[PDB]
């Protein structure tokens, strides 16, 4: 009838506090750390449709095709838990948790038949 909350949902976000109020947590953009010189991270960037943080990418992502899950193609999921931690407020450390909404919606997938 008329979801997508999104023009009250991301501030409701950030200004509720993030008291279980999250149903935007989609995959827009990847960071891998893999290059030579450097050590092995995963920083995935986050976004709702307007503020996007990139901050919150270190669970259970290291999986194998769990890079393909994570963000398969734009995947919304609503975030349950997270370890939020800056470090000194500028080298921030969060960590995701776990998921809460489409957890897949990839938009693409989707296996219909039989």
């Amino acid at each position: 009838m008329v979801g997508q909350l999104s023009e009250g949902a991301i501030a409701a976000i950030m200004q509720k506090g993030d008291t279980n109020i999250k149903p935007i947590l989609q995959v827009i953009n990847i960071r891998p750390i893999t290059t030579g010189n450097s050590p092995p991270r995963y920083r995935l960037l986050m976004s709702d449709g307007l503020n996007t943080l990139s901050s919150f990418m270190l669970a259970t992502q290291l999986n194998p095709l769990v890079e393909e899950e994570q963000l398969s193609s734009n995947c919304v999921c609503q975030i349950h838990r997270f370890i939020v931690n800056t470090l000194k407020d500028g080298r921030r450390v969060v960590i995701l948790m776990e998921l809460e909404v489409l957890k897949s919606a990839e938009a693409v997938g989707v296996k219909i038949g039989n």
